[PDB]
């Protein structure tokens, strides 16, 4: 999958790397994909450029908040549930980010909807599985 | 849903917050979700960073152009059609943005594809909806 | 469709425009859409802000790496395969970007999920086919 993060400015480069490493690990373990299946962007925002409330659930938000949008081929409900739990556990333990500050939206596509390089559709050619 | 706006730089902070409030209102009006079901991001762009034409329709575009991308569980065609009209209505009235300067694309997902907090899938657990 | 690019900072305005023009052409060639069906954004990143490996495929990426996200109504598998090829071809010829530096992910939607202007759902009204 592709992991796109929206965060506020204020982290050091190492803290941003840490966040990305922690999240990548959670994804690999929840999804069972290769360790080098790593595709991640970070967009940093000024105050004002995100409004992230809680739908009345009683979260907890700060300027440390992390919004993650994932584009992925179909995963089981169990894999998605586990990814969410692994993600917040990693970001808490590794980065000191409260689980109240993590929000994830996932969108799905399929085999023909990826090219990782060279103009090839690797899920279609079978270079990747599949 | 999650509302992601791409706009050009130039608005003041209060003008940005107006676009966000106007759009959020429209969304609540069209979709009937809780008022605090508010998830929005804004990416501001230098000249050059968007090219947005009109497929020959005759719109009107300026530096005020707003591109909105929505991630949402399925809504009806009716709800979508109403959203678009509500959205440009509110942006015109509240923000002075011509409806010519508004573009929307929506993509859909499912109950399992959201986590609003704490690693929980609240549509799956039944905490929402 | 809508084409959203994530790239690293460092290109001149002309190089950004070259990259968009190139990508646009390849899209129009693959998909058979009007030349003015042009909707593109670019988000530029500091080093650190993208990590793009290769799943062991043996691709040699550089800082020129382009990540493209496409939102589109359904196209045939052939058209998608053709787009990826034409896109890399064009980015290499027109921009000097290695095909190893081009990544694409596509997400689909449908007729009711687009508003190009005026809060009109043009695929639904028939303004566009």
């Amino acid at each position: 999958p592709l992991l796109k993060f929206d965060l506020f400015y204020g982290r050091t480069d190492a803290q941003i790397k840490s966040l990305l490493d922690a999240a990548h690990g959670a994804m690999v373990d929840a999804f069972g994909v290769p360790a080098n299946d790593r595709y991640q962007t970070v967009s940093q925002h000024r105050p004002g450029e995100m409004v992230l409330e809680d739908t009345g659930l009683g979260y907890g938000r700060s300027s440390a908040v992390v919004l993650l949008t994932v584009i992925s081929r179909p995963r089981s409900e169990e894999q998605k549930v586990c990814f969410y739990k692994l993600l917040t556990g990693a970001l808490e333990r590794d980065c000191g980010i409260s689980p109240d500050d993590v929000i994830v939206a996932l969108v799905e596509n399929s085999d023909a909807d990826w090219s990782f390089g060279r103009g090839r559709a690797e899920f279609l050619t079978g270079d990747l599985v599949g």
